[PDB]
């Protein structure tokens, strides 16, 4: 997927921007079709954000 | 607020990435008031988070 790198980088960047601009807590997990993991979390740790998520629902 | 705009944009682009590049995507967003928004491309958010935990 020739556009994968571009879209991935764009999404990681915009996730970061949302967290910075709006004081929002953001977690983003991406697996490529080859199974490569890319991720962003705005908080002290991804685990903490996932734990926060589970507590709602 | 431009929170709404950027949020909607991110949710949409996450969807596009999953569809256009056959990628598995999970996205969790808490507003500064603690409102939860989310997108997951798979059958369930839990399954994708479980996949995530299995890596390093």
């Amino acid at each position: 997927q020739v556009t994968f790198a571009k879209r991935r980088n764009g999404l990681l960047k915009k996730a970061y921007e949302l967290s910075v601009l709006c004081d929002a807590e953001v977690a983003l997990i991406i697996f490529s079709n080859r199974g490569k993991l890319y991720e962003f979390c705005s908080s002290s740790s991804m685990l903490r954000t996932l734990e926060r998520y589970q507590k709602c629902n």
